[PDB]
């Protein structure tokens, strides 16, 4: 079930034909690496996930990308009344020392998503502190429908984390939760990417049932 993180193919991103996943694509953001990893697939379809990497410590030449691509994924729910699409990476390990795996996310908050006119109302990050929210993200940190975003290490706070950027980023192929395939959608439910004993590490996969509501009304900008 486990497989390299080098091998672990992506799903390609489909044209999109349900209202839900025709937002997600609209609102796609792009992702800018100022440190460590690049975005890695962490499951395919047939449900194999991948094994990360180990840490250690600075190394050249090691999760600078996939030879089979990348992947983003979003999982989207009405909360309060606003439209909520929340974006995902995997990368193979994060720094604080540090860790295998990690996960980082962020909530692009919409008033409608079945509207020709969808407009951000709001952006949410997994920030080093708080989740950085902008109602609404300031002009210089979207491009087009697309917010920017900058996955760095936080030398203050020790953290590997995401921020919003000026500058521009790389996108990565989509697959939305409603369009994984089952396995893929159980093994993003099930894994544990935490090899603490006592979870210390913050590594709940964010979009997985009884995480992904409860980060949207943690997040809550409004
Ligand atoms: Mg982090």
């Amino acid at each position: 079930q486990v497989i390299g993180h080098d091998q672990v193919r992506p799903f390609p991103q489909p044209k999109p034909v349900t209202v839900s996943d025709k937002a997600a694509v609209k609102f796609k953001p792009q992702l800018k690496i100022a440190d460590g990893c690049h975005p890695y697939p962490a499951v395919q379809k047939d449900g194999s996930i991948t094994g990360g990497l180990k840490w250690s410590g600075p190394q050249d030449g090691e999760c600078t990308g996939s030879k089979l691509g990348s992947q983003i994924y979003a999982r989207s729910a009405w909360v309060n009344d606003v439209w909520a699409i929340m974006y995902a990476w995997y990368f193979p390990k994060g720094r604080g020392f540090g860790h295998r795996h990690n996960w980082e996310y962020v909530i692009v908050w919409i008033d409608n998503p079945k509207s020709k006119n969808s407009t951000i109302l709001g952006v949410s990050m997994s920030a080093a502190v708080g989740y950085a929210s902008q109602t609404p993200p300031e002009a210089m940190y979207v491009d087009g429908d697309s917010v920017k975003l900058e996955y760095y290490y936080n030398h203050l706070l020790g953290s590997t984390s995401l921020q919003l950027t000026e500058d521009t980023g790389e996108f990565q192929d989509l697959i939305t939760w409603d369009e994984l395939s089952k396995l893929a959608r159980y093994s993003l439910n099930h894994t544990d990417w935490d090899e603490t004993l006592f979870d210390l590490a913050g590594l709940k996969m964010p979009l997985k049932d009884g995480v992904f509501q409860e980060l949207l009304d943690k997040a809550w900008p409004f």
